[PDB]
């Protein structure tokens, strides 16, 4: 129902602005409205720009899988999987189904691997921890800015060293450069630097402790 | 109708961002809709991701209980309780029915517990005594991060040691440094401490106090 | 139609957000719709969260009154006109007909006291006027809390002393000093407070006030 | 056979005694012996005094749950799943084995929960630390109290502070002292608190300590 369609356009964002919702949209209807090839140009083609469907449809072809399992630019096996053109694929047969079944798959896998936005290396170094904000609350801004722009998972054990470099450089200055001097840093899990950063960040300096230092100096001298 | 599957959808957050709103949709759906076991699939198919429903349905397994009441890891008793494929169920029998009804009781344990989003430990941490914030404000923000980030009631009478050393160490640091100084601390109640904290706020220091303070000290030397 | 109760549920803040909203869209549809016994469980059913609607019908039962217009907690008093269970009441009968407009108007009282949020004890005595708020503006506001958070009318002539002894209380610092300082305080009147309360508020001091003091005090000494 | 049911009773603790024995005992029995009503009173009349059955029986139909997961305390709903007055229960039809089933359950619930013993607020806080008794002796002793005498799990991730502070407040005097005054007290875990209270417990004075310092002070004067 082209009310559908348009419903489903109207209450989400656009994929550019947050490509995340449109694509939780379209997996769900993938599933609830097993689409032909054809509902599927419908979708797209109403709820993607131009440019938005060029890079999904790129997307999914780049996602497909030869029978090795392995990535494959063999025209006649992406053609094969995610044909640009009508498919003679009839729903009524085994065959058809199957087909129909992994284009869906490479379809939602072109949509989240576009909406990766090319690993957004400028907004993962964009966040900076604020003059009041905590080591914690920083770092869960900055596993926030990883997991949304680029394609790895801050959580895994392979991404410690490289979560934990982005903490050091990007923590408060003050924070940042008394977790580098840290004694046997290579050593620091990223829940030790969080622990480290702590000890600095609540440890300082307040206007009422500026008060307090500025009233003991002035018993002092 | 697949207008209200998605309405339901366009008019809440999605699971992820705020488990309890589509919790509670369901749950009422749940008894308004009687619905079967393939509906219940549509329904959770349609409002959550796939990761989301996973989460839900593994959750839903993990709550079924044998016939002493108890949890069973038993794979013909969950499977019989909570199937993962279409089971036989024929609503026009009690048995059926009977099945049905735990179904939809398990279905939304499992979105309750799902939601607790693994006693989120950091927000509970997380919820610090603002500069200007009053100790019965705060400690009424950090009783709703326990309720929607753990699954314990800050208000049994079990959890009140708990909640109190959250209070000590996440007020601010004046006040928290005086109520662990307090006598008889094991002895204070969440009130006590509360009232304990009062003092200190409101018997402090203001700008007008502090130009009162430097008039008087001018006044003296 | 269930479009009608999808859309009430979902133009409207949950029954525990804010109770007036949905309580006030019942009121007028258990008017308009003169629902039966079953229809008022799917109001029920549809727009609150199983816990809002046991507090709901709890309250409702206690609204129950005798013959002699007395609360009363006799089982077979509360179950005859608020019943947990399918009634027989026939519309078509004027017997039917007063059960169901009983029914209804304890549905509304239930629904008014269940929001009554047991006395908010703690919302009235967190309004605190602010430092730059009038005597007034913050008079309103804590009117406004009695109102939402309790049962009793800040504007009764029966609630005045009480509305008072907030009001000196919670006002800012020095006006509530001044203000329990007065002379027959007893006799003063909610109007006579917040006039005292302009007085000091209006006559204290301001920036542009403090740079004209301190060039006072430097042509001085 | 009444020698089964007086062997039980003599050969085990009054419930109240020790709840655990005749609960664990009647559990069994509920499966091994697949009880009726009737049975099930004749169980109960003869194990507990009237006053245990009496707690039980409360105790089970406030376990009573409604279709939608959550306690009632809806009369009809509590009559129907833990009946005080015979039931019509046929035990060769499934409803009459449906219905067996769940009094079974609740009752063994009425059990555990009576047992309880309303959360022996005093017997978890009368756990000190005997002046020979290391850190880890006590802890667990400490832990023993919470599982026999409240419903809190010692060993649950939301039970830690809860069980630290215990910890603390009753350890030995100068174990409690120094623990209270640990710094980044908030981060340390029952485990850090163990190994604190270990260190202070193993490199303190002893007899043999006390006479070779008494020598130590002879020799210097």
């Amino acid at each position: 129902s082209s009310s559908d369609l348009y419903n489903w356009k109207n209450n989400n964002p656009s994929f550019s602005e947050d490509p995340g919702k449109l694509t939780a949209l379209i997996e769900s209807v993938l599933t609830t409205h097993q689409p032909t090839w054809d509902d599927c140009q419908q979708l797209l083609g109403t709820l993607l720009t131009g440019e938005e469907k060029q890079r999904v449809l790129l997307e999914a072809r780049k996602a497909v899988r030869g029978n090795d399992g392995r990535p494959t630019q063999l025209p006649n096996e992406v053609d094969a999987a995610f044909p640009l053109e009508r498919p003679d694929w009839d729903y009524t047969t085994q065959r058809g189904r199957n087909h129909l079944v992994l284009y869906r798959q490479l379809l939602l896998a072109g949509m989240q691997n576009a909406g990766r936005s090319p690993t957004n290396l400028a907004k993962v170094k964009g966040i900076t921890q604020g003059p009041n904000e905590s080591p914690s609350a920083f770092l869960e801004r900055l596993k926030e800015a990883y997991r949304r722009y680029t394609p790895y998972d801050p959580e895994d054990p392979g991404q410690e060293t490289n979560v934990s470099m982005s903490f050091i450089w990007q923590s408060a200055p003050d924070i940042g450069r008394k977790l580098e001097r840290l004694e046997d840093l290579k050593s620091k899990t990223l829940g030790d630097l969080v622990r480290e950063a702590e000890k600095i960040f609540n440890k300082r300096e307040t206007p009422e402790e500026r008060e307090e230092r500025i009233r003991r100096e002035t018993e002092e001298k």
